[PDB]
């Protein structure tokens, strides 16, 4: 069902997370972590303190889909086990901010064709699939986008609820 999911999404904030490759999203799914550049790190840290849930929605560039969405369980922290990210052409490992811990809520894909009716007021009402890495998605658009994903029966939101 969707009731616990809607409860997790109640009054949450949403952010569009864009990755250049599937490998980083796969590491994120396996290890429950995400790392980004400081300009986004700062935004995500602010949002984590401000809202009951901060939801990251992942899309791999050029894939035409979203790959799932997760909930921030921590602010960024430095000095863990180094994560073997596949870094973009210009970027090195010292250029990243800290590591966020995330709980996946859905590891299933959603094709852009299914979200074409969803516009993001915080990006000029362009379709929600359009946006830079870190773009915030307005509450109602983000909520309906998460509800479009196929249910992930591998995930039990009982555990995530207990962290809010
Ligand atoms: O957020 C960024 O722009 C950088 C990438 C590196 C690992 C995953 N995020």
């Amino acid at each position: 069902g969707t009731s616990k999911l809607k409860y997790v999404l109640q009054d949450a904030r949403f952010f569009l997370i864009k990755s250049n490759n599937h490998e980083n999203v796969s590491l994120a799914k396996a290890k429950g972590v995400w790392s980004t550049l400081p300009v986004n790190e700062k935004k995500l840290n602010l949002a984590f303190r401000s809202a009951r849930s901060v939801i990251l929605i992942f899309s791999v560039r050029e894939s035409g889909k979203f790959q799932g969405f997760a909930r921030l369980s921590s602010e960024s922290h430095h000095g863990g086990s180094p994560i073997h990210w596949v870094l973009p052409a210009g970027m090195s490992a010292k250029m990243l901010g800290g590591v966020f811990k995330i709980d996946w809520i859905c590891r299933r894909e959603l094709p852009f064709t299914k979200s074409a009716h969803l516009t993001n007021p915080w990006n000029e009402h362009k379709p929600v699939k359009i946006g830079r890495d870190g773009q915030e998605i307005e509450l109602e658009c983000g909520t309906q986008l998460c509800l479009l994903f196929p249910p992930d029966e591998s995930i039990d939101l009982y555990q995530v609820i207990h962290k809010m």
